[PDB]
């Protein structure tokens, strides 16, 4: 009865927006409010019992904020079948650079069918533009499968946005 897959997913976005942390809430329970920031890339494994047929492993590949600068993000993508992108919804910058990251993703990774990879925004530290027609023309226009407010710190949302990304990832996995 039991199937079991082992999906990478990429975690992106600027510096400091939270992308280490809310792996480390995710994959361990823990949270620390002091910044030790990535160099390069960094790695957890989840394991998610999805249901009674279904255990799925997710590697997750936490991209340092820099990295959209150098010349190793189409190495870091290859093979991945979802995204975390990741902003600090307190700073508008981060946001603005979202697209920044979502045009080097689909750039330079598709699913084996020729398609873009599933990517759901995670707008970070929300325990800290407040709109619901807005995202959704938002997450259409730029080809985001959804968007969910989280907090590392509070552990808010992290759970159903993962679900909800693992679930896009094994439709296109049957498909
Ligand atoms: N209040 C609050 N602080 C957070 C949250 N997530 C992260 N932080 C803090 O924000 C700072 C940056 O978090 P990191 O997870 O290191 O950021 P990063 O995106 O991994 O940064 P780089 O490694 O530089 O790419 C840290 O001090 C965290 O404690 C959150 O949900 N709420
Ligand atoms: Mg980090």
């Amino acid at each position: 009865e039991t199937r079991e897959h082992l999906f990478k997913v990429l975690v992106i976005g600027e510096l400091g927006v939270g992308k280490t942390s809310i792996i480390k809430r995710y994959v361990h329970q823990l949270f620390s409010q002091h910044y030790r920031a990535t160099i390069g890339v960094d790695f957890a494994l989840k394991v998610l019992n999805w249901d009674s047929r279904t255990l799925v492993r997710l590697q997750l590949w936490d991209i340092a904020g820099l990295e959209r600068f150098g010349n190793m993000t189409r190495v870091y993508y290859k093979e991945a079948v979802g995204a975390f992108v990741v902003f600090d919804i307190s700073r508008s910058s981060t946001f603005e650079a979202v697209l920044k990251w979502k045009s080097d993703l689909d750039s330079k990774v598709h699913l084996p069918n020729g398609s873009p990879i599933p990517a759901v925004l995670l707008a970070n530290k929300c325990d800290q533009s407040q709109s619901p027609s807005q995202v959704d023309q938002f997450c259409k226009e730029h080809g985001f499968a959804g968007w969910f407010e989280t907090s590392a710190k509070d552990n808010i949302n992290i759970e159903e946005a993962a679900r909800f990304l693992v679930e896009k990832i094994l439709v296109n996995h049957q498909s």
